[PDB]
């Protein structure tokens, strides 16, 4: 069984996407996860975008787990350097029919009141108490306290290409981050047993958030745009 | 106990490098692993380049294994599309004081007569009986029959950036291949227990080869140039 989709760009009312909270598609075809008014990103924003159809990551009958590969391009523009941009964006896999969780450093995927399991790859731009220096790429399993982390230098407003690959036979999740304009390459990998943390059917998508009001800083913001996205999964 | 070296270019007769067989450094500073005469790559060629000093990847006293990262840029130019360029190049780790092995699809690292252990990342351009479609990246452990493989499309004569990383805590060896002119990205990873296959001290370097005479095709060739190379390893204790 193989499932795959490709998005060279994004259109309004796209039927294959499920937009939640502040997420929306601009007229020039970009998926803006967090609020941007008149070219200016705002604080207190959270938004998600899920693929409309659930994907089967493993089968309880055969015990087999799926392998998958997803590539996407994003752009983070940080117009206000002081005091600190926030919060970042993530690619995540979660049970279907979930709802946006808490914003801020929780990226909109974690809900303390009723936590659901999830695997996520974060591009964290704000250093919370539980964080190492930012920006960093992090692999999260059921929590935003990354199992593995790697730092990177953001190309402010530039385009970033990401490749996430998961091999079921080795349980290796490897992610590659490239900034073509700068020619920089960052890589991180870890062992994650999907079958052990997630249910057979899941949703895949993105989530992001800007500074939470509790921080009392309106400058704690930045854009979180997704320019393209392709996904592929194979369940033998 | 970190160790690291960086070559942003290659000088004529590098005191830090050991060149074997056909490997040589051109006047414009590139490390040519296989023979090129008058701008034309030839067949029947094999060459290696090792860092002159051995590196310790693990310590029997503490049992600790080293983590490392290496980056390099290479370029493979294929002048003759038909009937099939050959053979490819590899980055390898082997016991010190070894000798060039068999050429052809063995890249110069495998010696059937007297095999020595090795871990290598290959960029294979010729499809041997044991190979999947080419070109492909492959992870080799003690043999050229890759444990893992992934295909890629070569940027003929272009520059390629490679990042190889090994994390001792997870035993994950991940390699990334990027062709900046094309913007293409390829990735592959696998679990490899260095401590279990290699000795405490090893050599790190490159090896490559062009078509073997047995193939009876002088067109089975291509260049195998290394443009730059940096290495870094951390052995806690
Ligand atoms: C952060 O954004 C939230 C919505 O994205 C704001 O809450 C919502 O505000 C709407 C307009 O005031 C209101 O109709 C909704 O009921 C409310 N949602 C709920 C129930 O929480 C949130 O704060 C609100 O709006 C500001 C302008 C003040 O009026 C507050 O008293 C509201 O709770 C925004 N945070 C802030 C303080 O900007
Ligand atoms: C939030 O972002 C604002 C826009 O960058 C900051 O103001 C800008 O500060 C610059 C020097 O840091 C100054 O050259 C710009 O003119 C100014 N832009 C405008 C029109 O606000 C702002 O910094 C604070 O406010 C400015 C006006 C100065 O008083 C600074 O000393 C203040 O820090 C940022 N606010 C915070 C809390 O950093
Ligand atoms: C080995 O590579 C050579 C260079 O690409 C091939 O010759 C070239 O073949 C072209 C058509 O394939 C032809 O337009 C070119 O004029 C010619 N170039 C030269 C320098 O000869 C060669 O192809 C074969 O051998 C040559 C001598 C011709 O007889 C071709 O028709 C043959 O296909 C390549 N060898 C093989 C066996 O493919
Ligand atoms: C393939 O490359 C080999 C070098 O690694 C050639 O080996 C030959 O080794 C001889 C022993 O020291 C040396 O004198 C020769 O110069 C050298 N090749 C030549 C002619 O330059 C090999 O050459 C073939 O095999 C040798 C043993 C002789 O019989 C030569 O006449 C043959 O050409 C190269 N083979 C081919 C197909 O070119
Ligand atoms: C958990 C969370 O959403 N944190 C966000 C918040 O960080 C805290 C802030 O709430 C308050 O407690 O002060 C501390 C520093 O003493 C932190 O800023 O706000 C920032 C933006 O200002 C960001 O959104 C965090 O993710
Ligand atoms: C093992 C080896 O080095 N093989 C090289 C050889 O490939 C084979 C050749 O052995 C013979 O059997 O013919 C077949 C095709 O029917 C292959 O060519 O030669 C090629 C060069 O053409 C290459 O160097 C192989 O790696
Ligand atoms: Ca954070
Ligand atoms: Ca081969
Ligand atoms: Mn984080
Ligand atoms: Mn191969």
């Amino acid at each position: 069984k193989t499932i795959s989709f490709n998005f060279n760009q994004f259109h309004q009312n796209e039927e294959q996407l499920k937009l939640q909270r502040d997420a929306r598609i601009s007229s020039n075809s970009v998926l803006e996860l967090t609020k941007v008014v008149n070219g200016v990103p705002t604080w207190n924003s959270t938004g998600r975008a899920l693929y409309a159809k659930p994907v089967q990551v493993w089968d309880s009958t055969t015990g087999n787990v799926a392998s998958f590969e997803t590539r996407f391009s994003f752009s983070i523009r940080q117009p206000f350097p002081r005091p600190h941009p926030a919060d970042g964006l993530v690619f995540f896999i979660a049970p279907p029919n979930t709802q946006t969780g808490e914003g801020g450093g929780y990226f909109g995927i974690y809900n303390p009141l009723s936590p659901y399991p999830f695997v996520a790859v974060e591009f964290d731009t704000f250093r919370n108490t539980w964080d190492p220096q930012i920006p960093h790429i992090g692999i999260d399993v059921n929590s935003v306290i990354s199992t593995k982390t790697v730092p990177f230098t953001l190309d402010n407003g530039g385009i970033a290409n990401v490749v996430i690959k998961y091999d079921a036979s080795t349980k290796i999740l490897h992610v590659v981050l490239v900034f073509p304009s700068l020619g920089t390459i960052y890589t991180i990998a870890d062992i994650v047993d999907l079958k052990q943390v997630l249910p057979e059917s899941v949703n895949v998508g993105f989530s992001a958030a800007t500074g939470d009001p509790s921080g009392k800083q309106r400058n704690a913001t930045e854009t979180h745009d997704i320019l393209s996205w392709s996904f592929s999964a194979s369940l033998p």
